[PDB]
């Protein structure tokens, strides 16, 4: 299934997606995405798109 985050935060807005088997494998995909890139968020998730918006 295709995921999607939108991204929010340390000077970046994005809006990238990711192919996984389901929302908790594209969730550990995109929490550590955001670690990469030093935000610290809070998420939403609906219907396959996730949020992290500082």
């Amino acid at each position: 299934d295709t995921y999607k985050l939108i991204l929010n935060g340390a000077g970046l807005k994005g809006e990238t997606t990711t192919e996984a088997v389901d929302a908790a494998t594209a969730e550990k995909v995109f929490k550590q995405y955001a670690n990469d890139n030093g935000v610290d968020g809070e998420w939403t998730y609906d219907x396959g798109t996730f949020t992290v918006t500082e």
